[PDB]
This record gives structure tokens, C-alpha cells and sequence, in this order.
């Protein structure tokens, strides 16, 4: 059908949220030659491997902080998507050098890897939570970002292309509050942890990520950050529409969380490009051979925002109801 | 009190560096001042610069953990001001940025840890207070990390903190400095970027100065701010050189309009004191601390629920004349 | 005994992991159990299971010493149970099997070293006795590491003990669950090797227990093997799921058909007791020990000539009924 | 002659018995264009060097520990032959890590580096001390043979093969009992040390073994264990034919030393395939492209074993009596 | 022109006071395509940017002791020339282990990039401190000259020639002597420090250093040393022409300071060919395929010196008189 | 004194290695000697050649600096002779040699330090003095390094000496044996390089006894020279197989007409002693020492301004009988 068929695809983290639903679809939509699991663990591995129990799957384990193991396992591969990281934000503010191997040190060895072996595109997975970050996690992932943005300098005798895709919370993501609270009202629930009320979160479902990601993979130049527009829902009605049976008690805001998420900062607006279904980031710096990201490869045109833009969570015109939201398992 | 203890400076052949080391010779009974860099070159100048038996000069890299170890040996308070500060170098050398301020970091702190390090305070900047560029998300993480690393508790207790502020007028590479090479010189033209452009000011001696207080007042995870002054940059024009003409070249690689010095998102773990600011740790360490008294007995208030400590909302700002009476 | 003393786990968030904290916090008193693994999604699960103040999570890889030299500050004992331990995987990803098992053992006899542990227990399988997969061998390498740390005479005295024993009823990944997995859900194929295929059996919890029983009688340098029945996997059927067809698929990579504990070859090395058996070191120690005589004052009695414990010739088997009573 | 006719060669641990003697084969032999000795000892080099003295000789210092060493000495070579590793058995069991480092990370990096390189052909020694093992050094061999075997799965723009080589003890190798026996009687011996009476050992000559890695390379897909049929020798009859003036104490037994040796594990017979003259021990895992180890490139064929067969060295029906041993110098 | 027509060249330490000049002549004289200077400092790199503001300059922040760094930096060079390196004495005195891993561990990792990428010709500086050396500095020289003239051993795909340029002090260096006295009688002096008396140094000038540099890319065949005939000084008429009017004490010899320097050692002189302007000193070792140092690519004529013949700064004839140092600025 | 210490050769299965184990055991009350160095096959020849319970033997590569922080623990005297020594082979492997002489004598420091080692005394070479090979210029790096580590002043104090001296008659791969090899086999021509062609000539058993002479007096940073006799090589051709013809080959790559023990350039900071010379240190070590008196209260004159202690022009040789007295 396009570009993926006859191609070696490997996806670091891909025994995940993400990268589950990610094979899946490609795997089901394409005529990808081989789709190549990278990731640390052999359980998770052993029950992906037979749960889809595709011949066309390949794993391997392996970390992204070993730049060797990398090297071995990008060989022969056309495209890499990274999906590997750490995202507990909690967890990252108490363990933050680990968040920051993984994340940044990860980030730098597979792009390393993906230009020893001649990869031709290259998609790597961020967050809002990357935009103006006050967490650990974020920082981290701001720097991955700049990585990948960064190495489409590089011109060696293929060049690879880089870019980023960022979108927020995943609709009940492995750990997700969604997963949360129908666990909790399962095992009988009589009390449910919120936060604060003002607060908002973007929020977009797995299959919506997945083929954001891949349409991505159609249009990029390299060196953009991706960002999908997407509805705003405020933590309060997540809640009622997911145990209106049982109250809830406003516990405390957990370590480095944001009220709001910012999806395209007030200080990159000059830099951002609208298009019908989604943005378009510029890189800050200036490459060897420009790039005209005004026009993607689906021929989709795009136009500068406004000077003052800024895409958060609460100045967002798209609201999902209680209603759809229960639509989604 | 420094009273006969040894120090080590990282990135001391620096601005912030050669001033504070100045400081510390004339105002305390330090016995040994260590000054940590790479260069051979502004080493051999200091020397002649700073001919004081005090003083003690170790080539070294902050990437390198080995030489670190054996550098912090014997040393009581490490001031960590080793960095890649250039946001444009730094976009376009990314790794090279993380490799400095982020590995740097966890080098440093090993080494500390393991020579019994007391004290430890390493300089941030408001560039890491929501970054938008790879220095400041670089500095985001290296706070973080002098942060966490409160929670060790082995040997000897380390603690760790970080001073946070803005611009230095006239630092080095800074504008200030620029347009005074523009100034003596003959020049017609003076680059500028926005119009609306906002920033906070400390100087050199300042910015010396709060990183001795923050020792003798620290208990270990404080990320110390200073109230300072804003400037719109539209002044330091009117002050630098006025009767000149100024063309608007416009906002450069990674650069905001407005820094910020402490996020709205944070503001609930602002502590606010008579002339700085406390943002207390996001974590819990298995040994709590109580921030709202500092070591100098002095108390300090929770803020408003939406307090925003920035550039463009500052209520003070500084005098296009008082401006040159720094220069 | 763990009587305010600090415990850490590699691997801790495992089947093994979860079992044992459970037993520390519950009849010790343990005054810090500290789990060691990778995966953070497990490890907020295991705190959210384990609200316990006495726990202390560290996200951190066995294969990283600088990360190990850390989370080891403090503590009293150190349980090594992370590994690679699919065979099959193991065959596929050799060298990661290698790095995990192997260079991870090194890693934690030198951060343990370095932290003046007193006890470490290392966890084997009988899969390392004569082995034949890479899964095996490397475990072998693992044993070896931690029997020979005990020539090391620093400032503290550490020692370094191995715990062999076999599959574990209904394991994290085992069969008995993958047929739980079958019986519950339309099935009508039972999944089979071979028909004289044999293991040893041992539960969770008795693992665990032998565990702690062989940190209370170590001295350093053994390998104590607990005394298991076997049994045939043609009763793991008629019990687990009788009345039911059963495919013959044959033997698996790198798989045997009897699993052995300790070999002919060392038979000379074992000292049988009453409920277990130790393997002496195959070296000798600057500082000899006598492991006739356990710390508790137990006393073993060499074997027989040609003594061979293995799961075909076992003097005790479990019943296909008593077997159900574990699930 | 043949396929070694030339090509560059390159052997770790050259300077060793082994080593000298497949080297000086090769020489004489071959129309190799050159070989490359890598080995650590500048001792044994120069002499080595002053001895052979052939201008096809190359001397490379280094350690197979050391990976970018290895990357730049294999550059330019077709065949590798790795031979080098610390095979002291109570020596490795006293300093187990050293033995892993040179044994175990030795075979990775070799690996690594013929991959890198586009090397052609791979040999690695093992040992019967490997099968079902008991002792550390046998230990890190059995890794190492599976990284070997391992190493076929892999595919760049040119598909090098790995092999091993697995024989039992080499008559009077350079640290063996032979040359220990012949110094005691000549140093005027009044007693011999032994260890057991039912001791049983696998005997083949140096010449034997260095033949059969060659003719290995002719034959090979990749993949295989090579193992050579040959006579077991009691080790009553080897102190008797050596030293038959002198008594013999019982002496304590080594540490991590077996009574009989074993050359094909009775679990792996399923996998092994007989021939007139060797045995062929197929991967226990299976690779992208299979390969047909039932014909060799010589066109030999072989045939599965019984399912219950194990060569050990007390099952064997070869045997060699105290004369032919003397005729061994 | 020549030679250095649409090539690349990168120079490591090149916002030092030769690679400022280096850079300048390159940009001035040739039609390069691209001059990448490569160095830690964001400080001198960022006003050297603004200094040349020439768009054929490309500035990449990195350490010499960073292979993995130097490698991608290096990817797409035709020419490199080295010139990073830690040169105070005392400092390297006192700091041996840093002026080791930047002197000598950078040279090997330079050495590795170049061959890596393919680069065809590498120039390293050298100086006559690493002649017959006393102090710690000297000695990593002649460590980084030995590496640079056995990398011509080697033979991949490609050939990269490494050739190395050895010369005394700079007039006025960026940290030299003269920039030194100047600064002295501007600030009023009243006192100059002097060490010896019969005390002799070569003297050269940056720009004639520079220019023997490039002269020697279009003559050399690889694994050359270049020394060029140049004058020697008495540090007696220095200080007076310098300094008339102020008196100089006789101040302590610094740490590891010779009275002379040695341009050829008279142990060498066997290897040495002398030309019209300047000397080359053989390797003491044979490659694979030899080459004909007595003819450069410039078809230039060497004849060999005499057995007993050696360079050193107190048996030259060539002695500039106070009047041309003054008229270097 | 070694009363009951514990001493670690590196490179002990060596001539010198070799020489200096049996003078330690035979001469003085050693607790425990360790062997540390690369090969099996020459340490277990060493072990049964030394079957003597004070022995250790530890495989190792000084290129590893974790294997030397687990050997050094609990030694008191490290003697450092492990090396890559063959001038030709390292022209044509320099990187190999550069990796073990001079970051095997950054790791051998390293180690001691953390071990907290007493003394420590490296072998030097004359080669190292105004070298003009890669060995030797390595040596000399070697020398510097070990010099400058007694600037360090942790928690235990540890001196770090250099002992230089040149070819040790008939040593390991030297042309005496070489000559022993050809005079007792069917020989005709005698190898020669040059005619003019000196060295120094010291004992292994000199060697050996003026490394222990070392130990006693040394205060740390002193490179030690012995006072010993020059020969022509004219004579030990007439010596080891007169009556027959010596081909003069020629110079041989990186080897010198004369080798040089105390450099002219240097003379300033040599110390005559009756029997030994001490170079001084080129630097100042914070906690200064007067090498005029040694730990012996042995005194040492200063040199005259111009002196050269040099294989050509030194006051003594060797006599081309009392050469045959040593063989
Ligand atoms: N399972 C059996 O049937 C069996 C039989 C005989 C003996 N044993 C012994 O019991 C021990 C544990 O078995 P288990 O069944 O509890 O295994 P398990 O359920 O797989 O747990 C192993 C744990 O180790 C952690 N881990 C893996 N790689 C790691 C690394 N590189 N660094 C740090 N942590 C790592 C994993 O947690 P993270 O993913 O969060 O890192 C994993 O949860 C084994 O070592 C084995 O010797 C097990
Ligand atoms: O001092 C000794 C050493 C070995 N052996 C025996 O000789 C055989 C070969 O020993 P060796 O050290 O030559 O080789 P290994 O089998 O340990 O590789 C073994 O079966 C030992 O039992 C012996 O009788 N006396």
C-alpha cells in the first residue's frame, strides 16, 4: 500500500503500551518484511512473542543504554520508532539518574546506531510533558528530543532522518489512572485519589497515537516535532464517569505534576506551523540543506500560528464528554 | 564558616569562578582553594593572577569521574560552576552540553560523596525554570540530581544545594560587555532582539555573595533564589549607549521573551524569606528537613497559590543610570 | 538474624522477590527491606502492594557497579536473585544472558565488598550442574564468582553463600500456570515434551524458608542444596488437568530430561543433613573453614562414593494429589 | 592446493602450542598470503618470530580482552582461528573472573571484531572439559561455544561463518602431564603423582588436532561442533609407559576435576550426526537460513546417532596401548 | 591552486594561537570547501565564529580524549590536522596524567577517527621538546609522533597518510615569552625574570610555521617528520630588545626546562635527509610498502646528513639579531 | 623493613620477579609475597618452583584497574615491575606498550592509593633518560607519574620511588643468553650493531638488592640510580666467544650508541651518594622533603654543574673475565 511494505521496522520499548498496539497495526496494515522488538525483558517478550506469534516478528533483548547491543540489533533496518523509556514521573524524581540513562543516554545511542547503519527514518516518542517541563521526566525527554531534532545535521553517505511525535496521556495507558480506577471500583471502591479540581490533561487513545505515528512516518522531513490536536478533559468528570458510585478524596499532588499540560509552548509559537489535523515544531537551529515544512509529503499545506499561540490543556476548544470516554475499554 | 576548611571550585578559572575565589581570600580563614578546570592556559593566568599560597590549581574535566575522586580528596565544600553555557553552542551541541552539565553532575556528586564532601552547592540558572532550550533542560536535570542526591545517608553526611538566578551583568560573553566593545569603538548599529524583552539582573559580586550566604544557611535540598531585579531591555539601550540607533533583529536560537525564576507550577513548594526565596524538594527524604528555618534561625512564609516569580512581572526594576554604576 | 538490619534484593520484584519481602517484613524485624530491579511499572505496583514504611525502592540494572555501589550503602544482607532465566531466550541472546548472570554477579560481589556486607546469598539453579544450556552455564559462572569472593580478607568480613534448588511450583512463567492458563479457558491440547521427562519440585515459599534457614548457617563458600522430591511429568498432567488429550511435542532447546542437583563428579565435595545437603568449595581458603559443622551446630556426614542427586533416581516423589494442594 | 590458498589467516593466542604448530601447517601446507599471530607476551613473540622467521609472518601484540585492538588487527582478514584462552583448570578456579573475562568476553569480542571486519571463516576451540561441565574453565568454554554457534543468526552485506573445534587433552600439550612426567624421570624421579585408578582421559596429537581444524574449514557451513572420533587412555597405562622405574603416590585430586571426560552429552544426541571419522553437533537453536549438516562441503554424509548415545571417555572403544604412546615426543 | 581545492579539512585545537592562523591562511589561499575546527571551549569557539564569520567554517565543540565524538566529527574530512594539546611544562609537570590522555590518548583516538573515515592525509604537530626529551610534556610528544608514524602501517580500503611537523618556540605565542615582556614594560616593569645565560631556543614564526605546515601536505608520502631550518636565539638579546630599559633578575629554572633545545637527535641522524629549507626525519621502523623519502611530491632532491650530525639550537649558524624580533608584533 | 608485611610484585614471574621473591623470602620475615601478573602457564611453573605457603600468585593485567583494587588490598609495599620491554616490538606496537607501561602505572598508583599502600618503587630504565624510543619515552611518562603521586595526601600516607638502572646481565631475552645460545651450538658469526657501542652493566641480583636499599631510605618522589660500570661491546664479544668473527650488522631501530643514566639537563637536581645518585623531583610537593638525607641518615653532595652520567664516559668498567664471573 505505501511506504512500509518490503521494510525491516525495530521498535525500542516495544513490548509496551505503545509499542504492542504499534506492531499490531503494522503487522495488520502493511507489508513491513520484519517488524524487530528491542527491550530489556525476557517475560514480557516470552508472552508478546506468543501472543502474536507472527513470523514476521523478531526479538531482541536488549537495552538502550548499550550502544554495542544497539548497533548489533539496528543492522539491516530501514526505520526505528524509540518508545523506550522511563515515564513515572514519581519514580524519575527519586531515581533521576536512571530516568536520565535511559531517557537521554538512550536517546543518543540509538541515534548513533540508526547513522552506523544507515537507517532511513526515524520517529521517537515525547511527551507534553516535555514543553516547559518541571519534572525529571520531562527535562529528559527534552533532551531527547533535541537529540533527534539535532542529528539531522549529520550527512554521512545515507542520511537518516529524524523527527519527534508528541501528544499527551494515553486513555487507561499500563499504568494509566483509567486502568486505576476501574480496578479500584472492581475490587470494591469506596473512595477514589484526586488531585486538584481546576486540572486538565490532553488526552488521546492508543490507536489514535499509533496511527499518528505512522501517518508521521508518510509526511516527515525529518527534524519536526509532531504534535496532534487533540480534546482537553478535566480531572473531574474523568472520575464521575468512570465510579460515580464512590466519593473521592483530594489527596496530595504527587511529586513534580503540573496542573495543566503545555503541548506547544508561548516562546516556540514563531517556530510552529498549523495544519487541518495537527502542528508542526521547527527546529531552532538551522540545518545544512533547509527544509520546507510548509509543505509535508502528503503534499498537506500548512500556515504559521499566531505570535501569542500557545497550546495548553486549558485553553483548548476540544472537550470530550463522560460518554465517549466510557466508549473506550 | 570557611574557618581553615578547604574548598574546591569546578569551572574556577570562570567569571563567577576567579570572583568568588577572590572573596573567599579576602573575606574568610579558608586554610586551601581548589580551583578544578580544564584549561591550561587560564590556569597559568590565574596563578600569576591569584599568587597566594592558598591557592591550588587541578587540570581536570568534570566528565571524568576518576580524576574528580582524586581532585575532592581532603576537601570540606565543593561550589560546582563548571558548565556549557551557550544556548546556541548548545543546540547545536547537544550532547556535548549533556555530557558537561548533566554528567558532570552525577560526577561531581559521586566524588563528593565519596570524599566526605559537608557541603555542596552547585550554580543553576532561571534558563532551567520551564526550559525551552537543551542548556536549560540540561540545568533542569543537574538540580534535580544535586536535589535527589540529599537522600544518601552513608559515611560521612553530604549535603547538597543549588543557588539559582539570572543574568550576571556583564558576565563573561554577556551583552553588557558587547556593546561596551561596541561603544568604545566605532559602531553605528545595536543588536537587538525583541522589544518587550524582559530580564533579571544580579551582579557578579551578588551572585558571590548569596552562594556564601546559602552555605551557612542550608540544611541540604534547597534550590536557593534571590530577589532580584528586572530590566526591560529597552533601557540597558537607553543606558549603554543612548543617542544611538538600535535595529530589531529579532528573537535568537532557544531564547524566551521573559525568564522565570520560579514556576507557578512550583509555587506550593516556595518558601519566601525577606530577601530570597526556598524551593523546598519535590521528594521526601527518608531523613525530613524543615525548610521554613534556615541554619541562621530565619523563618520563612508559604506563598500565594499562584505566585509567579518572573521577568516581566517583577515588582522592581533597575534604573537605566543605576545600571552604569555597574558596568 | 535480621534484627534491625538491612536487607537488599536484587531482582526483587520477581516471584522469588515478592515471596521473600513478604516473609521479611512478616516474621523478622528487619528495619529496611530495599528492592534492586529495572522495571519501574512493576516496582510502583510492588509499593503500592508492600505500603510498608520499612521498604525502599531503587530503580537500578545489576550489569551498572557504580548504580550497585550506591544502593548498597548500609546494608547488613544481600540477596542476589536477578537474572535471564528463559532457557530458550537465553539460547537467542546469549551474550545478554551472560552480561545479566555473570557480569552481574561480579557487580555485586564488588559493591558488596566495597559496602562491608556482612552476608551474601546467591541464588543458582539446578540447571548450572552439568550443564548443557547457555542459561545453565552462566549460572555455573555466577556460582563460581560468589564461592571464590570468600578469598577476599578486606576490613569487614564479607561472606558469600549460593542457595541450588529446582523449578518452583507454578513459577512466573512456569507450566503449572500456563496450564491453569488452559484448563480455565477452552482448551483440548496439553502441550508435552517428552514422557520420562523428571524435575524437582520445590515451593515458593520453601524456597524462601531455605533461604533464610541458609543465611542463619553459613559460613561462606557453600552451596546448599535442599532435599526435594521429584516427579514425573506424566502425573503434572493427571492432576493438573486429567481426562484431557496431551500432544507429545518433544524435547525443547537446550532442555534435559532429568535435571541434576549435585553431580557424581563433586559427589565427594557434598556433605549430607538431615533435610539438605553442601557443596564445599573446590578451593582452599587462606582462611579454611569447617562446613561439617553448621553455625547452628548441625552436623553432615560425607556421602557415598558414587552419590549422584538427581530427579530420575530421587528417593522421594509428590503425588498427583498432594501436587494440586500447592497450585 | 585448496581454500586456504591466498588468504589472510589471523589466529588468537598463536604463540601457544596449538598455535605454533597450526601456524608452521599452514606454512608448509598452504599458499596463504599471510598470518597473523595475536597474543599478548612480547617473550614468546620475538622468539616465536626468530624461530618461524617467514616474511607471510605478522606479529600483532594484544589482548582478545581488548575490542577495538582486535578490530584493527582483523582488518583484511578472510579466516579467523581463535585458540587463545586461559585453560588452567585449578588456576581458573581460583581466579574464575580472569578466566571469564579472556574465555567468555575473549569470544565476544572476536565476534565483534570478525564481524566488523567481513571475515569469511571462524573457528573456535573448545574443549570436552565444556560438556556438561563441572569446573569454571569448562564453564566459560560452553559460553563461548554458544556465543559462536550464535553468531550464524546474524546477517550484514556478507554472511561470516562460526564454527568450533572440541577435542579432549593434547599428548604432552605445554602444560600437560606427558612433558611434566618426561622432567621428573630426567630430574631424576622417585615418585609419580596420581589421582585416580578408573581415570579416563580422550588422547589426540597436537598435529591430529591442528589437521582436523583445517579440514573443519573445508568441510563447514557454520554452525557446527566439530568433534573427532579418538582412543581413550587409562591413566594407569600413561605413568606405566613413561616413568615405569619410579612408584606413584595417590595424590589429592585437582580442584574441579572430572574422572571421565565427556565429548557429546547424552541430552544433546538428538542433535549430533556421525561420520567415518568425526561427529557433527548441530545448534540447538535454529537460524534465518538453515543449513543442511547432513553433507558436508567434502559431500560427506553422516547420519543421526542413537538417541541414548553419549561419547565419554570410559564408553569408547578406541585404545591406545603404553607403545604408540612412547612413539609420541 | 592545489591540493587543498574543494577538500575538507578539520583541525583539532584549532582556536588556538596556530590553528587561528592555520584557519586564516586556509581561508585566504585556498578554495576549500570547509574548514571545521574541532576544540572543548564554547568561550573561544564562540568568538572565533564571530571573528572569521565565514560561512566555510563549521565549529564542533569536543575533546580530543573522545573517540566516540571524534569519530562523527570527523565523518566526510579529507585533510586532518592536529594541533590540540596540553603544552605548559610546569603545568604538565604537575598535571602528567591530564597532559597523557590529551596528548597521547587524544593522538590514538584521532588516529582511529581518521581511519575510520577514510581521510587521506594527517598532519599532527610535534615540537623539539620531544627530541631527546627531559620533561613529561616532551615525552607524550614523542609518544604521539611514534603513534602518527606507525598509523601508515595499516592498509584498509583506503590509505590515510600520517605525517607529523616538528618546530620550536613561536615568537610570541599565545602564552610565550614576548607576549610575556610586552606586557611586563606596559604595565611599568622594573624587573625581568631571566634563567640562564648561555641559555639557546629555535625560533619561528606562526605564520611561517603554518605555511611549513601546508608546504609539507603537498611533499609528504606519509610517516614523515618535518623539521624546518630555522634560527637560533640567546635568550640574552631577547630580554634587551624587548626590555632595554629595566634590569632582569636571574630567576629559579622552571621544572623540567633544558638549556637547548634538540631539533635532531644525533642518534638519529641515520635517519635524517637533509634539503634545501628543511629536514626529514625517517621512520625507524618498515612498513608494508616503502616509500622513497628522498624525493617529495614536489620532486624535491634529500640528501642524507652526516653520521654524527644533530640539530640543536647552540650548533646552528642561523641567529636572528634584535632588530627583526622587534619587527614581529 | 618488611617484618611481617605484605608485599605484591607486578610482573613477578619475570627475571626481576623471579630474583626479587627469592631475595624477600630468603632475606627477610615477609608475611605474605604476591605474584601478580597475566600468565597461567609461567605462574604455575612459579608456584611449584615456589612451593611456599607466604606465596599468592593472582592472575591479573595491570590494564585493569578493578583487578588491581581487589589484589593491592591489605599490602603494604607494591614493586612495580610489570612492563612491555622489547624496544623493537614496541616501535611496531606502540599503542600496546603506551596502554601497559604508562596506564598500567596510572592504574598501579591508583590502586595503592586506594589500598592504602605505605611504599611503592617502580622499575625504571636508562632508556627513559633523553629517550628516543617509544619504550622509552613510555618509562619516562611511567617515572613522572609515579614521581608526581606523592603529591596526593589522603587518609594514609604513600610514598611512590623510581629505581633506575640499565641492562641487567643476561637477563630475559638479553644478548648475553643470546650469545650463550650460540657459543654453545654449532655457531660462526657473532651479531654486532656498532663498533663505539657502550652500556651499563648491573646484576640481576645488583638489581634486586639496591630495590630493597631503596625501600629503607626512601622518602617518596626520589628516582634512585646505582653507581655502576660501563662496557664496550668489543669486549663482550672477546669474553662470551673469543676466537671468532662478530659481522657488524648495524644500529638496530630506536637503540642509541650510548645510553644515558643521569641526564646533563638534569645534574641540578642529582644527589652523589657513595654508592647511588638521586635525581630530585622537578616539582614541589605541598608537604616538601630533603633528599640530602636520606631515611638511612645517609648524606648526599650535590653535582657539579655540567655533569653526564653516561655509558661512555663513565670512571669504572667491566673486565672482560670478572663479565665471564657472572653469566
Ligand atoms: N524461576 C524458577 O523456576 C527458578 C528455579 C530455580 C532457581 N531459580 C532462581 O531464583 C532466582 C529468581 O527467580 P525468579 O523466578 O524470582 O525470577 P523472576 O520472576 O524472573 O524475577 C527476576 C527478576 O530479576 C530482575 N532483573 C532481571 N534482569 C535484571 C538486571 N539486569 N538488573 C536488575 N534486575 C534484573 C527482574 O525485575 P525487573 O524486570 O524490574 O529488572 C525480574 O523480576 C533466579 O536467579 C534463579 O537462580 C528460579
Ligand atoms: O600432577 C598430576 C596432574 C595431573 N594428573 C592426571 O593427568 C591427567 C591430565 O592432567 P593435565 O594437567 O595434563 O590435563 P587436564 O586434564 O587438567 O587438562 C588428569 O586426568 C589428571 O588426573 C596426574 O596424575 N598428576
Amino acid at each position: 500500500q505505501n511506504m512500509l511494505d518490503n521494510q525491516t521496522i525495530l521498535i525500542t520499548g516495544g513490548t509496551g503500551s505503545f509499542g504492542k498496539c504499534f506492531v499490531r497495526k503494522v503487522l495488520d496494515t502493511t507489508n513491513a518484511k520484519k517488524i524487530i522488538v528491542y527491550s530489556r525483558d525476557e517475560l514480557k517478550q516470552s508472552e508478546m512473542a506468543m501472543e502474536f506469534n507472527d513470523p514476521r516478528m523478531r526479538f531482541f533483548i536488549g537495552d538502550v543504554r548499550d550502544l554495542e547491543r544497539l548497533n548489533y540489533a539496528l543492522e539491516g533496518v530501514d526505520i526505528c520508532i524509540h518508545a523506550a523509556a522511563l515515564k513515572h514521573v514519581p519514580i524519575a524524581e527519586y531515581n533521576p539518574l536512571e530516568c536520565i540513562k535511559t531517557n537521554i543516554m538512550g536517546a543518543s545511542n540509538v541515534i548513533n546506531a540508526c547513522l552506523k547503519n544507515a537507517i532511513s527514518q526515524v520517529i521517537a516518542l515525547s511527551t507534553d510533558k516535555a514543553a516547559n517541563p518541571i519534572n525529571l521526566y520531562g527535562a529528559t525527554k527534552l533532551c531527547s528530543d533535541k537529540l533527534f531534532v539535532s542529528a539531522n545535521n549529520f550527512k554521512g553517505s545515507s542520511q537518516t532522518q529524524f523527527s519527534v511525535v508528541r501528544y499527551g496521556n494515553v486513555v487507561g495507558s499500563r499504568g494509566s489512572v483509567v486502568p486505576f480506577f476501574k480496578k479500584l471500583v472492581q475490587n470494591k471502591a469506596s473512595e477514589i485519589p484526586i488531585t486538584d479540581i481546576r486540572m486538565t490533561r490532553f488526552w488521546i487513545t492508543l490507536d489514535e497515537g499509533v496511527s499518528f505515528v505512522l501517518k508521521s512516518l508518510k509526511r516527515m522531513h525529518g527534524g519536526e516535532i509532531f504534535v496532534p490536536k487533540i480534546p482537553s478533559m478535566k480531572m473531574t468528570d474523568l472520575a464521575k464517569a468512570l465510579a460515580p458510585n464512590t466519593p473521592t478524596k483530594i489527596i496530595g499532588i504527587r511529586p513534580g505534576e503540573k496542573l495543566h499540560e503545555v503541548m506547544i509552548p508561548k516562546d516556540e509559537s514563531h517556530l510552529a506551523l498549523e495544519f487541518e489535523d495537527f502542528f508542526i515544531i521547527q527546529p531552532t537551529i538551522s540545518f545544512q540543506t533547509p527544509k520546507d515544512y510548509t509543505l509535508t509529503k502528503l503534499h498537506e499545506k500548512g500556515q504559521k500560528v499566531a505570535p501569542d499561540f500557545e497550546y495548553s490543556s486549558h485553553n483548548n476548544n476540544q472537550w470530550l464528554e463522560p460518554d465517549d470516554l466510557l466508549k473506550l475499554l
